């Protein structure tokens, strides 16, 4: 049967199911009011699925001059052509090699750059925007978007939407890695996976896929939705509170004093965007400082709320293609505020 929502997490994460049901804002409020991520099902059936491909943004865009992070090291690939990183997307045999002969995880870094995503792609921005769930909260002049409202006391956030474009982490040792590391922002998000490429060549990839969402903690009704229905998972993300960020900052500076870093007391290692927490650290934080987070794994047309002030991190299963749109909630303009 149809439904509006369901649970996962064992009940501490809302699924909505109809990302345009005009009563999902009931719901939403009571959930979002507490501090909590929230996930909505099924955007990609609203899109326009031709427009997010990866061989048509090659072909329109493949010109253009860019950088890319190579997601293992961290080592910055200087001014290649887009086209470059796009035509490695799915086919491993294509992708730039490292010194060592393997196949590069890329991450496309700042693609479209600034604020340029609407001038730079007029199409994408209408279907992305007339079809974002929780339209209230989340369109620029929506009447539960303060972004447009406030004055210079608050951090506004830059005009969107942003691209978040990475291949897919392969190996046992990339289970340790991030595509994007632990960070917070101030201001809300809503993410949408428009895109999941599952490669080809060294395609029967799957298994270490399994044993990296079980060992990062997915509760076992997100392990049906692969078994049982089929559908793309995309990216595993680990969101924490935004009132447990102090006890995350106080566990990095123990570890990295433990790693012999030599930091300053006051260092905040979530804003360095330095860290990955890997199955040892996550397991350090909830037994020596009593924090529990959401494993959320994202599926191809998941949209995940991030509440302002949440720690949060990614990790790509396969090549995803996200995009994410800013907005300032009445919940959670706190975190935003210039004093005190
Ligand atoms: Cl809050
Ligand atoms: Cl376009
Ligand atoms: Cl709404
Ligand atoms: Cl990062
Ligand atoms: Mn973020």
């Amino acid at each position: 049967s149809m439904t509006s929502h369901s649970w996962l997490c064992d009940g501490r994460l809302l699924c909505l199911h109809d990302p345009s049901n005009k009563n999902n804002w009931k719901i939403f409020r009571e959930c979002w009011k507490q501090g909590q991520p929230v996930l909505v099902s099924g955007v990609h059936k609203k899109l326009k699925s031709e427009l997010w491909k990866p061989e048509a943004f090659s072909q329109e865009f493949g010109d253009q001059d860019v950088d890319l992070v190579n997601c293992r090291n961290c080592a910055i690939i200087s001014d290649v052509k887009v086209r470059d990183f796009w035509d490695g997307f799915e086919i491993i045999c294509k992708r730039l090699r490292s010194e060592d002969g393997q196949p590069m995880v890329l991450k496309l870094k700042d693609w479209p750059p600034g604020e340029d995503f609407r001038d730079m792609m007029p199409t994408r921005f209408e279907d992305l925007m007339e079809n974002l769930p929780l339209p209230e909260y989340t369109k620029r002049d929506g009447r539960l978007n303060l972004a447009s409202r406030l004055p210079s006391y608050f951090v506004r956030p830059d005009l969107g939407p942003k691209m978040y474009n990475a291949y897919g982490l392969i190996t046992a040792e990339d289970r340790r890695v991030g595509t994007t590391n632990l960070h917070l922002d101030v201001s809300d998000a809503v993410n949408v996976m428009v895109y999941v490429g599952i490669p080809i060549g060294e395609g029967a990839h799957d298994e270490e896929v399994l044993k990296t969402i079980d060992e990062g903690d997915a509760d076992e009704v997100t392990k049906e939705r692969i078994h049982d229905h089929k559908e793309k998972p995309g990216a595993l993300w680990h969101i924490y509170a935004a009132k447990d960020a102090e006890k995350i900052r106080e566990l990095l500076r123990k570890v990295g004093e433990e790693q012999g870093q030599e930091n300053p007391p006051d260092h905040d290692p979530i804003h360095d965007q330095s860290w990955y927490l890997d199955q040892t650290l996550r397991k350090r934080l909830y037994e020596e400082y009593g924090v529990q987070g959401w494993a959320i794994v994202q599926f191809l047309g998941d949209a995940v709320f991030i509440p302002a002030g949440a720690p949060h991190q990614v990790h790509n299963l396969y090549s995803c293609i996200k995009v994410a749109e800013d907005f300032v909630s009445p919940e959670h303009v706190k975190h935003c505020f210039r004093l005190t």
